[PDB]
C-alpha cells in the first residue's frame, strides 16, 4: 500500500487529485474499486470513466478533461501500467530459504540469499549466483551456472553445462539444454550424434512454460539479452536469437536459424533453419518461413478461415491452379 | 473388479439375453476380446463376424440381436453404454493413495476427507484440497490455490498460486496451470515485464491433457467453463475465456483475450488470434487459421492440403504470383470485349 | 576419456597420416578446435582454411589429404566417422548414478543389475527396470511398467502405468508417455469420459525428445517401432502406430489411429490427421497438412510461403475469391469458343 503522491513520484507522472489517497493494488478498469489504480489507453473509455470506481486512473494529457477521479498524467499509460504493477506486484517467490527436502550436491556453489524449493535437485559443480531462486521440483544439471537474480518456477529442467545470465525468469515445465535432433545415417539406421555444445542464455531473458531449448551439437545455442519467449516454443540446436527479440507461443524453429535483434515472431509460426532473419522483422501468426529475410518489415503467410462450404471450393481450385494457369495461357495464345 | 453379467446389465439399464451368471472381468475390443471380456458392436457390418469374437458378452442394438452368437446386452446406444461399462470396469490406477511420507505439505494447507497425495508432491501454504482429491507424485500446487472435491492430478502437474479448480476435474501429467501470461510493455525496444496478477478459474468436470499450458490473467482471470475438454499441448493464453462444454483438440494455440463460446469444437493444431470472440456452436476444422472473429454458428475451415512435391512447387509459385494471373485475366477480358 | 590418435584411428577404421602419439581429448567444430581436439571436414571449400584450424587432427577424405595442415584421419565418410568419434569421446553425463536415497521405490519393483535411479524419482508397484537402466531425477514410472535394458530417462520424465519400453531407448526431459487419449462419448449433450485402457509399446533403440506426449490407446495399443527417432514437442495420439526407423521432427501432431510405415520422414510442425495410413518411405516436408492417406512412396508438401504483408494481403484476398476467378475464366473460354 502506497500514497498516491509517492506512487506518482516513482512513476514520474503528474498528479491531478488528492495525493493522500492510499493505493493498495492495480486492477482493470471494469473491476477497479476504491483503493485500486487502473489505466486507460483506448479513447473509447473516456465517456464512461464516471462508471469506473478506481481511486486513480493513469491516462494521457488529452484524457484529463474526461477524468472523473484522481488522475496520473503520463505520455505512455501502458508502460506506466507495467511499472506500477511491478511496484504493487503480489506474485510470490518460487521458494524461500533452502528446503530440507532439496537434494544439493556438496560441490554446488551457492551465492548469498539463494532459495531452493522442496525436492529440487542440484547436481555437482552447479553455480547459483546471489539472490537466485530455484522452484520446487526443479533439476539443474552438472556444471550449470545461473547468474545473480535469476528465478526458476517449479518443475523446470536445466541440463548440464548450461549458462544463464542475471535476472532471468523461466516458467514451469520448460526444458533448457536437451539433446538437439542430430543423427547420422548408416544404411537406414539412425546413428546418434552426441550434442556436446551448450545453451548460453543472456541477461533479463524471460522464458514461458513447457518451452524447449536444445543444446548445440558442438558450438552453442545462444539466446540474446532481453529476449522474451512464450509457452510451447521449440528452439532447436545452434539457433541464435538476437537481443530484445520476442517469440510468441507455439513457435517452432529449426536448427541453425539466426534471428536478429528486435524481431517479433507471431504465435505458431514455423521458421526453417540454416538461414538468417535480419533485425526488426515481424512475422505474423502462423507464418511459414522458408527463405531468409533480409529487409526489415512485416511478413505474413497463410489463407485464412472460410465457411466450410466455401473452403472446399477454394481448396479444390487452388490445388488445380496449374490447370487454370495453363488454360489462361492457352486463351492468351488463341486471342 | 469382476461382476455378474446380470448385475452389469442392471447398472447399464440393458436388456440381458443370455446367462446372467456369466462373470465379466473387463472390457475389450471385438478383435481382442477373450472369455470373461465384454465388448460392443456399433457397426452392423460386423454382424456376420460375431461368431469370430471370443468375448463372453456383446453390447448391441435390438436390430443386431438376431445375429448374436453370445450373450447380448441390448441397448439403444452401444457406444454410450460402452463408455459407461468401461467406467464400471476401469483398470486405470489412482495417481496416489494415502499421503506419502515424502510429500511436503505446508502446515497451513487444509485437507478434506480421503485426500491422497503422492510421493514428493509439494503443497504450498494456504492450499485447500476438497474431499476425495488425489494429487499425483511430483506435483506442485502453489500458494492459496483451491482444488475442488473429487478432482485428480496425475504425476508432475504444476499448479501456480491463487488458482481455482472445480469438482471432478482430471489433469494429465506435465500440464502447467497459472504461469505468467505473455505480458510486456515496450520501452525503446526493451521489454518491461507486466506482472500477471489475475488467476485461472477452472470449472467443474474439466479434463486437460498432457503438457497443456493455461496462463493466468493479467488483471482479470483466464476462465475455463464447466465440462470443457482440452487435449495435449494446447496453449491457452492469459485472459482467454472458454465456454462450457467446448472441446479443444490437440496442439491448439490461442492468443490472449480470446473468448470462445459454449458448445464449440476446435480442431487439432488450429491457431486462433487474440482480442476477439468466437460465438457459441462454432466448429473449426483442424489446422484452422482463425484470424477474425466468428459471429455465426457453423463449420469453418482453412488450409491447402498436401500434394506431391513436384505438384506443390507449381501450386505454391502460382498462388504467390496470383496477382499477376488476376491482371492477365482482366486484360484478356478487356481484349475480348 | 583421452585417447591416442593411433588408437582412435583404429577404432574408426581410419587411415592415419601423422603422429599416432597425439593425445585427443575431445571433438570440436573446425572454428573452435584447439590443441588436443579432433575435428572433421565435410565441405571442400574449407581446404584453403585448414591452416587456420588449430585442431590436433582432422577427419577428411583422400581427396582432401593434399590440403591437410595437421594430422589427418582419412575415411570415406567424414560425417559418419564424426558421429562415431563423438560417441567415443562423448562428454554427456549420465542422468543418474547408483540409487538416490531420496528416490521413492515401491517394494514390489524389480531392478536388474547396475541400475541407477536419480534423486526424488518415484517408482510405482510392479515396475520392472532392466540391466543398466538409468532413471533421472524427478521421474515418475507408473504401475506395472517395464523398461528394457540399457534404456535411459533424463530428469522429470513421466511414464504412466502398463507402459512397455524396449532396450537402449533414450527419453529427454518433460516427455509424457501413456496419458489418456482424447476419448469421450456424448450423452444428450454432456461429455462422458471413455477410460483409456490400452497401452503404449515402445520398441528398441527409440529416441524421444523433450516435452513430447505419447498417449495410451483406448483399448488396443499405441505402438512405436524400433529405431524410431522423435524430436521435441511432438504429439502422438492414442492408437497411432509408427513403423521402424521413421523420423519425426519437432512439433509434429499426429491424430488418433494414424498408421505410419517404415523409413518415413515427417518434417517439423506437420499435422497428420487420423484413421488413415501412410505407406513406407514417405517424406512429408515441414508444416505439411496431411488430410488423405498416402499410398505411394515419395516426397509430399503443402503450404503457401511467406510474403511481405502488403503482398500477402492481396494474395490472400485473391485466393479467397478464386471461385469468381474460375467462373470468369470459363466465361471467357466460352466466348473465345464462339459460343
Ligand atoms: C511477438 C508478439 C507478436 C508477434 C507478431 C505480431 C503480429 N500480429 C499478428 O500476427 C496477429 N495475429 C494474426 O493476425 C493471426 C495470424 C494467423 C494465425 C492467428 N493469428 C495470430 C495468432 C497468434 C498471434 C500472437 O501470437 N500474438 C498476438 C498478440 C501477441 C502474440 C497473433 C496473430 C504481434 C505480436
Ligand atoms: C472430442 C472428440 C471426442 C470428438 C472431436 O470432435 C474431436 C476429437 N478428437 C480430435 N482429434 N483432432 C485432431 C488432433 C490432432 C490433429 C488433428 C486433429 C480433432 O480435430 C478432434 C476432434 C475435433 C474435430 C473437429 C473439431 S474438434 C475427439
Ligand atoms: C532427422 C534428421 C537427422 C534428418 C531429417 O530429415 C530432419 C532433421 N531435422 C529436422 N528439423 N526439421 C524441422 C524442425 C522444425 C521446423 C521445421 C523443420 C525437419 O523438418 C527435419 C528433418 C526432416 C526434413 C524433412 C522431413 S524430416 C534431422
Ligand atoms: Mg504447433
Ligand atoms: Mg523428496
Amino acid at each position: 500500500s502506497i500514497r498516491l503522491a509517492d506512487l506518482a513520484q516513482q512513476l514520474d507522472a503528474e498528479l491531478h487529485g488528492d495525493g493522500d489517497i492510499v493505493i493498495t493494488g492495480v486492477a482493470s478498469m471494469q473491476s477497479a474499486q476504491t483503493g485500486h489504480i487502473t489505466f486507460m489507453v483506448n479513447p473509447k473509455y473516456r465517456e464512461h470513466l464516471g462508471l469506473c470506481q478506481a481511486s486513480a486512473v493513469v491516462m494521457t494529457q488529452d484524457d484529463l478533461p474526461f477524468a472523473k477521479s484522481a488522475a496520473l498524467v503520463v505520455k505512455n499509460p501502458y508502460l506506466t501500467y507495467a511499472r506500477m504493477a511491478q511496484i504493487l506486484d503480489t506474485t510470490p517467490q518460487p521458494a524461500q530459504n533452502i528446503a530440507p527436502s532439496a537434494v544439493i550436491d556438496a560441490t554446488a556453489k551457492l551465492g548469498n540469499n539463494v532459495s531452493i524449493g522442496a525436492n529440487a535437485v542440484i547436481e555437482s559443480g552447479v553455480e547459483l549466483g546471489d539472490n537466485v531462486i530455484i522452484g520446487a521440483g526443479c533439476f539443474v544439471g552438472k556444471n550449470s551456472k545461473i547468474g545473480a537474480g535469476s528465478r526458476l518456477w517449479a518443475n523446470v529442467t536445466i541440463y548440464h553445462e548450461i549458462q544463464i545470465g542475471q535476472n532471468c525468469l523461466i516458467q514451469s515445465g520448460t526444458v533448457v539444454g536437451a539433446d538437439g535432433f542430430g543423427y547420422a545415417n548408416d544404411r537406414g539406421n539412425w546413428v546418434k550424434i552426441p550434442q556436446i555444445g551448450r545453451v548460453i542464455i543472456g541477461d533479463r531473458v524471460e522464458i514461458g512454460a513447457c518451452t524447449t531449448i536444445d543444446r548445440g551439437a558442438l558450438d552453442d545455442t545462444i539466446i540474446g539479452n532481453g529476449v522474451i519467449i512464450d509457452n510451447q516454443c521449440q528452439i532447436a540446436h545452434n539457433v541464435v536469437i538476437g537481443d530484445n527479440t520476442a517469440v510468441a507461443g507455439g513457435v517452432i524453429m529449426a536448427g541453425s536459424l539466426k534471428i536478429g535483434r528486435y524481431c517479433m515472431i507471431g504465435g505458431a509460426s514455423v521458421i526453417n533453419g540454416h538461414m538468417e532473419i535480419c533485425d526488426k522483422v515481424t512475422v505474423t501468426g502462423m507464418g511459414m518461413v522458408m527463405r531468409p529475410i533480409t529487409e526489415p518489415g512485416v511478413y505474413s503467410s497463410g489463407i485464412p478461415l472460410q465457411p466450410n462450404k466455401v473452403w472446399r471450393k477454394t481448396a479444390a481450385l487452388v490445388m488445380n491452379i496449374d490447370d487454370m494457369s495453363k488454360r489462361l495461357k492457352s486463351l492468351e495464345r488463341k486471342v
